[PDB]
């Protein structure tokens, strides 16, 4: 049925880092694999167990379903400013990410978040700076130089130009080579390292990067082993009104039937300047249709929604109900995607699309048969005996504690009829990614804490469909 | 050395319409052309004096200087929407023109406002609605359908597309054919008119476009003559996150020298959703560089402005003191661009731009030696015997009263040094329009009333460098 949990990354105790020095680890995903290799991939938070700092992004390898694991594999992690005042907020934020294989290619793909030094999300600031300058049909990122209005830009071999188009004697790092690419932003005049364009205080270079919300990608082609250098994909899909565009973290998907079969789905919310984190949070998703080598945005689940009397949209919204944030995508047979959505409403929320999710319906179906208490989920789908089942796991509440993965049956409609709520997890329990295995069996990894252990240790369990 | 004020547009009288039928009008521009003729625009107002309703797209020509002017010639005039429960609501709008001729191929363009029906920018909804959406790479507009969420495209012949692609046998027109284009708009169903895209309410048609704010542009190539159908620029120049963008009315530019010369300036502004009209109006200019049919938005001079050690954008500003609005264009001989925006400092502020319109210098330039009132102006380039000069004019204050123009010298450094203060026109005085007309003289067109003249009636002067210094 039910096997007991397995430790796959280890938080400290008590406010005290592990035996590696690492405080903390958060925001599970679970990637199975076309060898059948578990990928479990991680936030590491070396310093403490806030949503800023330094973290990197992390993923560890079963390569016996789930058994034993190997040693951790860093994507990316980010140098911190040696400079900075208060180390806790000084180091370039990467946070939250989404795993996905492309089943004709086989790369592998972990999206997350990014942010300059600072307290990420928490720090973005009321003001719009532009990030991307478009020179002769060519998409350049911005550079900004104290005491100067113009915006300088990162071209041809990194080099950085003015902003009247001369070359200058400064250079980024825009092929980063040290392991885990903490080179990359690296700021150059010859070959005398000055600082790094994601610092923002006691710099010592002159440039650096508009203060903002980014998007980066970094691709495996050897089942997890090693990563590509990060790529910003945020020009390709953030739009000039986003605040915030972020992912929603856990596992994406790859659509299997229907006109747009072969599409990468990532789970994405964006925030607005109107309200930010007070009532603008909106899930959509981002797609690649050429095997993740483009990114596109779809609409968001609130634009042209109908609330309460009047229509909405996700760039002007202002109502804290209507949010909805952090979303799980799952494909049915009849082609419609289903986004299920963390939301403010007590219970769960999902959005539909019939058109490989561009768009969505009018309508959010509430399921007041699954509780959410504000808190990531994940959910997939999954056929037992020829017939059609989505199993979702989250928290049970009343806080974020008693986990529970919960089956529902997918009607032809695509309406859902949940037939069982199984507790997984007693005590505390939030974030948690799902994946198939191949038998009746299935697997999840997700966060939770005890004996004083820091928030959180990420951990395993298989079950099957006796437990389901 | 200042003539006689000559009435170009006639106001009514203590409310009434005047003998065309129409209450008033406002917004002047000035444009004198390569052919010596002097066309006059402005705004028709034939139901009321407020910032909607019905208003026309209007021109006179004068052959002769300034003399005499020929009957009216209107560009655009969206029919009203017959079934709207209130009249003076109840009209598609056009509204606030600029006027510039490109000197090489002389079309002459007119650009200016549209809003569906309603309140103009007064009737801005808080909420977005997408406007356009790119199909294989192609531009639409979005039409929505009442009962449905999805968007719907015009497309090519005014075809109208279902949200998955298929044609309808619904059309709009998009090549209107009647007297100032009154049928662009009007959506059929084969071979029956149902109603108009731009219509909002008691609609007798399932589509309408999105409710926002557009601009709009029509050109001649016969000197003010005849004019072109309407062609929407919007989607060429409209941010994802701007929410009223529109013209700083007046007369736009040619640049004539430098490495951008040739390039056609108009002024425009924007707000965003995060203060819109209390805090965000914001100066630009949008710009072709290939004789008009093309056009591109500058940056905003408030993007990435410092304000109190601290730096806005346009799109994310809130800041009553900070912003700019309406705006006039100059270029100097050394190749910069100055900008003259109206603003609530009480006094003149100037933008400088050293690329041809395209980004603005950290400083804005207050000079207290000009007031302002918070009310258009216009401002010229202009040569007296080998010497560099710009002549201004706006009202004097307190309030929108006693027309001053202004003359300054320009330093070789570009700083303006104020000269002459020269009263115009006493009594009620706003908008207004400088050209200069040749031989030492120049033209304007202005806002103006007296004795229980509606607002506002659009006067003529001509005066010359006597009159400046
Ligand atoms: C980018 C970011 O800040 N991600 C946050 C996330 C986020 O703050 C909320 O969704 C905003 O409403 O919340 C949570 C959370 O547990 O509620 C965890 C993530 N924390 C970490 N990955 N450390
Ligand atoms: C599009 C529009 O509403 N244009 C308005 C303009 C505008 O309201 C302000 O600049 C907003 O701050 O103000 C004025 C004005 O006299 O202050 C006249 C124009 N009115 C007419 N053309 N009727
Ligand atoms: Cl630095
Ligand atoms: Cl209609």
């Amino acid at each position: 049925a039910l096997t007991e949990k397995t430790d796959i990354f280890e938080s400290g105790r008590n406010g005290n880092p592990n035996k590696d020095g690492i405080k903390s680890y958060r925001i599970p995903a679970l990637l199975k694999t076309d060898k059948g290799t578990l990928i479990a991939g991680a936030d590491e938070r070396r310093l403490h167990s806030s949503d800023w700092g330094d973290i990197g992004m992390v993923i560890r390898r079963s390569e016996d379903n789930g058994k034993t694991w190997g040693d951790r594999v860093t994507i990316t992690n980010l140098r911190d400013n040696p400079k900075a005042s208060d180390p806790s907020i000084g180091s370039p934020v990467n946070i939250d990410m989404v795993l996905v294989q492309d089943p004709e290619t086989k790369r592998i793909f972990s999206i997350y978040d990014m942010f300059p030094e600072g307290k990420g999300i928490f720090g973005m600031s009321s003001q719009k700076e532009e990030a991307y300058k478009k020179i002769d049909g060519k998409t350049y990122q911005i550079l900004y130089r104290e005491g100067e209005k113009g915006a300088y830009t990162i071209r041809e071999n990194g080099t950085v130009y003015t902003p009247d188009g001369k070359a200058t004697d400064y250079r980024v790092v825009v092929d980063p080579v040290k392991p885990a690419y903490s080179d990359k932003g690296d700021l150059y005049k010859g070959d005398q390292l000055l600082g790094n364009i994601y610092f923002t205080t006691n710099k010592t270079s002159p440039f650096r990067i508009a203060k903002d919300s980014y998007l980066w990608m970094s691709y495996s082609d050897d089942d997890g082993k090693t990563w590509s250098a990060p790529q910003d994909i945020t020009p390709m899909v953030k739009a000039d009104w986003m605040k915030f565009l972020g992912v929603g973290p856990g596992t994406g998907i790859v659509l299997r039937n229907g006109p747009h079969k072969g599409r990468i789905l990532i789970p994405v919310y964006t925030t607005n300047n109107v309200s930010h984190l007070d009532g603008s949070q909106s899930s959509r998703v981002i797609y690649s249709d050429d095997h993740g080598k483009t990114w596109h945005a779809g609409e968001a689940v609130n634009d042209n929604r109908q609330v309460d009397g009047q229509k909405i949209h996700s760039s002007t919204m202002n109502n804290r109900r209507a949010q909805n944030t952090e979303s799980t995508v799952v494909q049915l047979n009849n082609g419609d995607v289903k986004l299920f959505m963390r939301g403010l409403t007590g219970d769960l929320q999902v959005a539909t699309s019939k058109d490989g999710g561009v768009t969505w319906e009018k309508d959010i179906k509430r399921y007041p048969q699954v509780k959410d208490v504000y808190v990531q989920m994940s959910a997939i789908h999954t056929m037992h005996e020829g017939k059609e089942y989505i199993i979702l796991s989250n928290a049970g509440g009343p806080k974020r504690e008693n986990g529970m993965v919960h089956l529902a049956r997918v009607e032809e409609n695509g309406e859902l009829t949940w037939l069982k709520h199984n507790p997984i997890q007693k005590g505390e329990f939030a974030y948690n990614s799902l994946q198939e295995l191949g038998n009746g069996e299935y697997g999840i990894l997700y966060e939770h804490t005890e004996k004083g252990q820091n928030a959180y240790t990420l951990s395993f369990r298989k079950f099957n469909w006796e437990f389901l």
